[PDB]
């Protein structure tokens, strides 16, 4: 119960203080690469995207970074009616035309020049040992023998969010409509997709990876939630436990393929739906950690059984569509999570 879940969280906290030094090595290499990238005519306006980092909290040495590139006067064209994937289209020509394939922006061309640069600069680094790993649209580096960094390049648009997000980000009941309006004034992002996901096609995918940070840092119905003794909630802790539960289950079954398609996306999306459904800070009281986590678990199970997990920004897109994850995989994860819940989560102890 809550006592055990608390113990897990204190365990993870100790390993977080020991990767401050590893974060320094990452920031060192990242800033070096942003500097050499800015010398390129195509990537001149590249920059770091503020997102908080760690997709894996059971592997404190694996890091995740996003570089953004602003592309002004951008025209988007939705692929099929997939809602999430888009072709990128544009009198005067500019350096980005070297990435055009016909009249659309090629992610392959752009990723290829992106990779060639980093690989060239990685070899030029002599103050630390850093290797590049084999190609999956991101670039992955190994610093020392333990630390690894995934670098994703995203296009940034400061124009209005695409129309498929119009009924999404439904946080009005929790954080108020004016916060939703504010968030929707922030830019949006487009990333290259996998050859795994989708149909090779030069479509880009909507990304809102900058939004989680905005909400997690201002997460209460109360403006002072988690800012004094009398207002301690367990939202952050429940998201951490949900993430750890999926990471642990995927490790336990890494030999089978049955869980390859589940990721922290699904847990996060399910978490923030529970925050929408339970908007009151009193539904997240620190003393009720065990009950609050159980709510998160049972909500996730319900999504699994009904095969419905709406993306948070594009509700028409079902992350748990059988078109994406087959019925048998959800049923399996349901079985494992039900077993965990029923046995006070033995996947959690030492
Ligand atoms: O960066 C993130 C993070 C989350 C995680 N959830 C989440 C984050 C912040 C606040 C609330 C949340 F529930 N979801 C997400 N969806 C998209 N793009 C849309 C999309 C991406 C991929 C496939 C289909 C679709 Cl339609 N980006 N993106
Ligand atoms: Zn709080």
């Amino acid at each position: 119960g809550a006592s055990k879940l608390r113990a897990v969280l204190e365990k993870l906290k100790l390993s977080r203080d020991d990767i401050s030094t590893a974060a320094g090595m990452v920031k060192g290499v990242v800033d070096h690469l942003l500097l050499r990238l800015k010398c390129d005519s195509a990537f001149r306006g590249v920059g770091l995207l503020n997102t908080g980092e760690h997709v894996k909290i059971s592997a404190p040495n694996e890091f995740d970074v996003m570089f953004k590139l602003e592309v002004p006067r951008i025209q988007l064209e939705e692929y099929s009616n997939t809602r999430a994937y888009y072709f990128v289209k544009f009198p005067k020509e500019n350096p980005l035309s070297q990435f055009l394939e016909g009249e659309i922006l090629s992610a392959s061309k752009m990723l290829s020049k992106f990779r060639k640069i980093i690989k060239e600069e990685i070899n030029d680094i002599k103050d630390t040992d850093v290797i590049m790993k084999r190609k999956s649209p991101a670039v992955t580096l190994l610093i020392s023998e333990k630390i690894s960094v995934d670098i994703t390049l995203a296009l940034e648009s400061k124009s209005s969010w695409p129309a498929s997000t119009q009924e999404g980000l439904r946080i009005q009941n929790w954080l108020s409509a004016k916060v939703r309006k504010q968030l929707r004034l922030k830019p949006f992002y487009l990333v290259p997709k996998h050859a795994k996901e989708g149909n090779q096609e030069e479509t880009w995918r909507l990304s809102f990876s900058h939004i989680e940070k905005e909400i997690l840092n201002n997460h209460g119905k109360s403006k002072t939630c988690c800012e004094n003794k009398e207002e301690k909630c367990c939202r952050k802790d429940c998201l951490k436990l949900m993430k750890y539960l999926l990471e642990q289950l995927k490790e336990r079954f890494k030999d089978k393929k049955h869980l390859d398609k589940f990721s922290s996306y699904h847990v996060k999306t399910a978490f923030f739906h529970v925050c929408t459904q339970n908007p009151q800070d009193s539904q997240w009281d620190r003393k009720d950690l065990g009950l609050c986590f159980d709510n998160c678990v049972t909500y996730f199970l319900q999504c699994l059984r009904t095969e419905k997990l709406e993306n948070y920004f594009i509700p028409e897109f079902n992350l748990f569509s059988s078109n994406l994850i087959d019925k048998r995989s959800k049923e399996f994860l349901t079985k494992q999570i039900e077993y965990e819940r029923n046995n006070e989560f033995p996947v959690f102890d030492e």
